[PDB]
């Protein structure tokens, strides 16, 4: 029966990898890396997180079955960390999800279960994974513009007019922050405008937020998903733990459903965990404790906030850098959007050919959109990625 | 939008705890003579070995670990296993593994029905009605034996076609108590050869019957026989890590063509669903099975445990026949597992809970780990006084 099974398309980060390894050349660079990668090159484990794994390995005595959708100090505090002191509990219900992704899955489950006519629209470009779920659910698909391929900011214009033709009851995907893979993000301004086209036209928000505290800062990356919050009465947010955290592999994330009523809570709760029941029964436990107790420890959670600042700062001078360094070499600004952009990535704008070779000639990789991760940048390397570039005439 | 959703019917074996001297006797997890679900020593011990061999936490395998899938298919298979036939799959549990078995053979066979034992583990047929699949039932217990109907079992099982799914308990019948002998396992394995059809061998309590490798004897005798096979384990209770949400999915086949194609749809299958499955667990099952001194340990505290409720099962039965003479509940002792299913009914099992205090699933289901020296007494006394 198994053999009737149709061959599946690999990882693609693997071939990638693959292809990299496989490379004599002394000199080779890798920016197509998408974790975070300190200058000596390693994803090192926080070190509040450390701290919270050896008290935990000190106080837990059980490993008994524990809440369905999530244990509560988790659901609280991450629900704060996200929506702050706007977090009105009586409206909002909460599931740990296995990482960002499980809570992507889950949300889509649910908004499907209440709208079986439900459309998805994303922006062009986005995460890979978005279309890959959402093509493995069979649910429609449209796109709206975001990128601008000649500013390499965002297409503000385009965007509204595209917006403008979802119905009630469709979905709107939107990065909360530091948008992968581009890097070009939103204005607090351009977030009130598309605030007043979902009232409009009743599409529901879906809010994926994977990098809270790598754009501007803890608070401020939140910013747009709170004014979403804030003035949309049903409002969808898939957060990750994986980055901000340093816990990529742990797999901790959270479904956040914003509702009008209480009711309407209740109803979206006993969905959510009957969700995680059908799929795995009880979500992991390990990296959602960790994050709790980073959070509820004021001495941890200070330490985290200190470390994971350390990491924007590090990687926001490594932008001013990159886009001086292409300053000089090029003698006009062009290349600006490089200090513009927050993230971890940045789409360069680059075609495929170029991308190509950039590879053969220097040895630089990138994904083949022209995404660089700005963590694998250093001192050594930046000169060299600036003079590819514009060697080979980007 | 949101408030079209209907209302969800609650899980009732973990609503059972919402109800709760008292005496728990519902939920399946093992407790020791305190009422406390302990770590082991090994678990212990790999978490502590693992805070100081980790030095990153960097996206993993989407499959799971090379040493994870390696240390549970030896462990399941033992000298059976043929790794170039083999598929691998982490999973968040065995629930997990459950889910991604059903959803792998539905793109195989989209046209698939399931065979479930009556009775089964409820939440086989809430994922399976969730899912859409037809399910269709084989007689499993005998009502008034306390034991396998077997006739009943092997004519509904020949009633199946090639292309349809018999899901079978490796060990520990949950929530029966009653278990299929190596003899009637063999003829299982001619009804399946004969019809084609692909068995789900749903395995959560290795260890917990007769022993580690006696427990695996039945699914080894249709992995040998059977050319194609899928296996959904479980470590959640012989390892004592519940929360931590680990077990994985085993696709045998007949080639390693076919096995490519198992592995690359498995992995597919993660990938879409959660992305990286949790990496915790896995760590701490693949350091002890690795670790000569740990299994060792953990080999140790599991036979303790399993023998602790073995003497339970005997004191159950033997306070019992003291109030009565009759040979009428020595099923007590002859099922494997950390579950029994009594004769009583809706009604009776009421009238415990409430005039008795004691609260088991609405179906008889007793988790004989709950009980002790000062409680078997008395729950002997109130199945007694409420007469089944
Ligand atoms: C990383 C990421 C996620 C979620 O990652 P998880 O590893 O599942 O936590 C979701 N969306 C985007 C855009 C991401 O970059
Ligand atoms: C425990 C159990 C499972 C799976 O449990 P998980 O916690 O999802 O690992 C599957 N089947 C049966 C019969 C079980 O008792
Ligand atoms: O590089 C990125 O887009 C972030 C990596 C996140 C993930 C990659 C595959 C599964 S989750
Ligand atoms: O008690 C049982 O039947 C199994 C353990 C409890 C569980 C219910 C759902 C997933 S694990």
């Amino acid at each position: 029966m198994l053999g009737n099974l149709k061959p599946q398309a690999p990882d693609k980060i693997l071939a990638l990898m693959g292809e990299f390894r496989a490379d004599p050349r002394q000199g080779k660079i890798d920016l197509g890396v998408g974790v975070y990668k300190d200058a000596t090159g390693h994803t090192p484990i926080m070190r509040a997180v450390h701290a919270a794994e050896q008290r935990m390995l000190e106080t837990e005595t059980t490993k008994t079955y524990a809440g369905l959708s999530g244990e509560p100090e988790f659901q609280k505090a991450m629900g704060e960390l996200i929506l702050g002191d706007g977090l009105k509990s009586e409206t909002t219900a909460t599931l740990a999800t296995v990482g960002g992704t499980g809570a992507l899955r889950q949300a889509l489950e649910l908004a499907r279960m209440a709208n079986p006519d439900l459309r998805v629209f994303v922006s062009d470009p986005t995460w890979p994974n978005h279309v890959s779920i959402m093509n493995f659910m069979g649910l429609p698909v449209q796109t709206y513009r975001y990128f601008d391929a000649e500013t390499r900011g965002v297409d503000f214009e385009g965007m509204k007019a595209d917006l403008a033709a979802a119905k009630k009851g469709d979905m709107v995907l939107l990065h909360g922050c530091c948008h992968n893979p581009t890097g070009a993000n939103l204005t607090l301004d351009q977030w009130a405008e598309i605030a007043s086209i979902l009232e409009k036209t009743g599409a529901l928000p879906l809010i994926d937020l994977a990098y809270q505290g790598f754009g501007d800062g803890l608070e401020e990356d939140a910013a747009g998903t709170r004014l979403i919050a804030s003035r949309i009465p049903e409002v969808l947010i898939a957060a990750s733990c994986s980055k901000n955290f340093g816990i990529y592999r742990e797999r901790t994330g959270c479904l956040l459903a914003l509702c009008a009523d209480a009711a309407t809570r209740e109803l979206a709760q006993g969905a959510m965990a009957f969700l995680n029941r059908q799929t795995y029964s009880f979500p992991p436990f390990h990296g959602a404790k960790i994050v709790s107790t980073v959070l509820t420890t004021p001495e941890l959670r200070a330490d985290w906030m200190a470390e994971l600042e350390a990491v924007r700062s590090g990687m926001l001078r490594l932008r001013e850098q990159l886009a001086g360094e292409l300053r000089d070499l090029s003698g006009s600004d062009r290349f600006g959007f490089v200090a513009e952009h927050r993230g971890m990535f940045s789409r360069l704008g680059a075609t495929p050919e170029q991308v190509k070779r950039i590879k053969e000639e220097f040895g630089i990789y990138m994904v083949g959109d022209s995404r660089i991760n700005i963590a694998g940048l250093n001192d050594n390397t930046i000169p060299i990625l600036a003079r590819a570039i514009i060697e080979v005439g980007v």
